[PDB]
């Protein structure tokens, strides 16, 4: 189930087979980590480079295999924190052309920009579909699909069950919000299991209860 770095700092939990997720610390950051045969691929970085060079170091030794490719889900700090660190190791960072201008205008170095509104990935072995629904929690927030598993990362699109407000809606359109929520809903109709940004993971419910925080 859960392994652990040495401070308190991080935690990798199991899914499936190759299907874990990351989390990250005062406030906890999700992510997703996937085994393929053809390297470690993450959703998303964490907040800082320092977490994420553990992060990689924690997930390298244990797979035993490179971290090859990341996915940026929007141009907040704790989804594009460690993007130095990534570019410099060589880690393609994947991202809408939104999100790489976002982050380039907040400072940070740029993802690829690669992105469209619908992409389709594959590594190895493992599917993945990046899906844009809309605005919500930001401007740029994507969505990501395992196919083969049913199983969506939100990310901060995406309430846990013990978030009782909608938390920083500074850079949010609160309006959109529900809409591209249902626009996921429609587009991704049997989930197994969604993954929040922020906080346990869960199901289809996450998403409704996001609908109802936006009311
Ligand atoms: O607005 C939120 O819910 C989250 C969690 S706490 C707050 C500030 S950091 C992070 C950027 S996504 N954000
Ligand atoms: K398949
Ligand atoms: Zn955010
Ligand atoms: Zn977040």
């Amino acid at each position: 189930t859960v392994i652990k770095n040495e401070t308190g700092t991080i935690s990798i939990s199991q899914l499936n087979k190759n299907v874990w997720v990351h989390t990250e610390l005062a406030v906890p950051s999700n992510g997703l980590v996937l085994n393929t045969s053809k390297g470690l691929v993450l959703v998303d970085s964490s907040w800082d480079d320092k977490l994420t060079k553990e992060l990689i170091e924690m997930v390298e030794k244990k797979f035993q295999k490179r971290v090859t490719d990341v996915i940026i889900t929007h141009a907040h700090a704790d989804r594009i924190g460690g993007i130095k660190t990534l570019k410099e190791r060589g880690i393609k960072a994947h991202s809408t052309a939104l999100t790489a201008e976002l982050a380039k205008k907040n400072g940070y170095e740029e993802p690829l920009g690669d992105l469209q509104t619908v992409t389709n990935l594959k590594f190895g072995n493992m599917k993945v579909e990046t899906f844009y629904p809309g605005k919500g929690h930001t401007e740029d927030n994507i969505v990501v699909w395992l196919p083969q598993y049913n199983i969506l990362v939100g990310g901060c699109l995406v309430k846990s069950t013990s978030a009782k407000d909608l938390g920083n809606v500074a850079d949010a359109y609160v309006n959109e919000w529900s809409t591209s929520i249902e626009n996921v809903l429609k587009r991704y109709r049997n989930i197994n299991a969604v993954v929040p940004g922020h906080g346990e993971v869960g199901d289809k419910g996450l998403l409704l209860h996001t609908l109802d925080l936006l009311k």
